[PDB]
């Protein structure tokens, strides 16, 4: 099975937050499950989102399984500094128009076509 949780965290109603990439580019929140996770997904997924960018989420909900990865959404209720230097070490995580960030994760290929994938599916209308 996926091994893989990641996250669309938004910022408000219209924006999304995002951290930055190896590429002086930006990315979504993904990262292996850990120990620590005991296996749960929702569990990974905030883990994720506060190591990698300090965000606290509300209620999250699942959005799919992309490239292997399980994602989910939730809105931050909360901006911390990372406590990791490596993750201080790439820079402040910002927000920015779905718009913007769709354009942010577009044409990458395999590192970030699923996180393209779930910013899609996480704006979806109905």
């Amino acid at each position: 099975g996926p091994m893989r949780c990641g996250v669309v965290p938004f910022h408000g109603t219209s924006e999304v937050w995002m951290v930055p990439s190896k590429e002086s580019g930006w990315i979504l929140p993904k990262g292996g499950l850990d120990v620590q996770d005991g296996g749960d997904w929702e569990t990974c997924v905030r883990r994720e989102a506060r190591e990698e960018g300090g965000f606290t989420l509300g209620p999250v909900e699942y959005l799919g399984t992309f490239g292997d990865i399980v994602w989910y959404k939730g809105t931050v209720t909360h901006k911390s500094d990372p406590t990791d230097p490596e993750v201080k070490a790439r820079g402040p995580a910002k927000h920015f128009t779905i718009s913007d960030a769709r354009g942010y994760l577009t044409g990458y290929g395999k590192k970030k076509d699923a996180m393209l994938e779930a910013l899609n599916a996480a704006t979806r209308g109905s």
